[PDB]
DNA sequence: CGGCAAATACTG
DNA sequence: CAGTAT
DNA sequence: GCCG
């Protein structure tokens, strides 16, 4: 488990991502075994875990220790400080990395940033940071406030680990929409203008507003007074019609969407922050090639009931 | 062999 | 489009 | 990596 984890990590910073998710499928089942795996036959009767984890685990619980973890190249601490800087993934972090970088001052002094990755460099520290739940609500109600302004009809939700209720949040996820199925639309404009006046935003990652039919606003905020630490902001804007799959999307987990959206999938079905599609037609590989049609999802748990599964609070979506 | 814990939104 | 993000 |  503790061991199994490092792997997992590594893995991840270096691309492969389905052997990742399998280390992470592995290790998860080991934190829910009735009792600690006492044997390669055991292990192997454990769903997610083969013959190779398997043998890894009847070596790490006799030999005491991985070999594995022993030859995990120099390389992978760098490419995970690297890839920690937002804007900046496994392919990026890898280039730097085959330039000669090394560390953080390498990339500022001699590295070639974009826009984004400059500004993730610029609060590196906070954006590692988790804010406590509280601070989360603050910065909900500034979007709120603001939002309501210019627009007393509009409706907010804080989404993401905080809809989930977990204690403390990466960033904060604002879901913003209006019951009259119109009064959403080009509202990014004057929202984040209000926002900027304030002095709330100090930096935008993701935010295409010459579009008049921009869905997200990815940046940064930060509360009045001291103590205060930059915090992350995600906030999209959607139609009224798409609000139940919108919040199930917002709201996630990543892990339990993934999951959800695979289920539809295994039903002929689909379903993106956008809507529950039935009759949907794909090809062998899995990929889709028909659209198929739009169901009717009023509410989060008419998605549920659609796909045939008893409704989950948000809480019992934290995968 | 090859899909799996998906499907979609910006950036340049 | 490739890369990165939710 | 797992598994059909
Ligand atoms: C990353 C990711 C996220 N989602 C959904 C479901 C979650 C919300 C918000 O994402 P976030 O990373 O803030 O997650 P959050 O749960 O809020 O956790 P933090 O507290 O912010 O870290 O978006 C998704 O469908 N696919 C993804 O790959
Ligand atoms: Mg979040
Ligand atoms: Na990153």
């Amino acid at each position: 488990t503790e061991k199994l984890e490092v792997l997992a990590k590594a893995y991840s910073v270096q691309g492969d991502k389905w052997r990742a998710l399998g280390y992470a499928k592995a290790i998860n089942a080991l934190k829910s075994f009735h009792k600690p795996v006492t044997s390669y036959q055991e292990a192997c009767s454990i769903p997610g875990i083969g013959k190779r984890m398997a043998e890894k685990i009847i070596e790490i619980l006799e030999s005491g220790h991985l070999r594995k973890l022993d030859h995990i190249s120099e390389s992978v601490p760098v490419l995970e400080l690297f890839s920690n800087i937002w804007g900046a993934g496994t392919k990026t972090a890898q280039m730097w990395y085959q330039q000669g970088f090394r560390s953080l001052e390498d990339i500022r002094s001699q590295a070639s940033l974009t826009t984004q990755q400059a500004i993730g460099l610029k609060h590196y520290s906070d954006f590692l940071e988790r804010m406590p739940r509280e601070e989360a609500t603050e910065i909900e109600q500034t979007v709120q406030k603001a939002a309501q302004a210019f627009n007393s009809g509009l409706l907010c939700v804080a989404c993401g680990s905080y809809r989930r209720g977990k204690a403390t949040c990466g960033d904060v996820d604002v879901l913003i929409t209006h019951p009259d199925g119109r009064s959403h639309r080009g509202i990014f404009s004057r929202l984040l203008d209000s926002l900027r006046q304030e002095g709330f935003l100090t930096d935008d990652l993701v935010s295409q507003e010459e579009n008049g039919q921009q869905q997200k606003y990815l940046g940064v905020c930060r509360l009045p007074g001291p103590g205060r630490r930059h915090r992350r902001l995600d906030i999209i804007v959607v139609p009224y019609s798409e609000f139940a799959c919108a919040l199930l999307y917002f709201t996630g987990s990543a892990h339990f969407n993934r999951s959800m959206r695979a289920l539809a999938k295994t039903k002929g079905m689909s379903l993106s922050e956008h809507a529950l599609s039935t009759a949907v037609v794909r090809n062998t590989h899995g990929a889709k090639v028909g659209p198929g049609r739009v169901l009717p999802t009023p509410t989060e748990k008419d998605v549920f009931r659609l796909l045939g599964l008893p409704y989950r609070e948000p809480a019992e979506r934290d995968w």
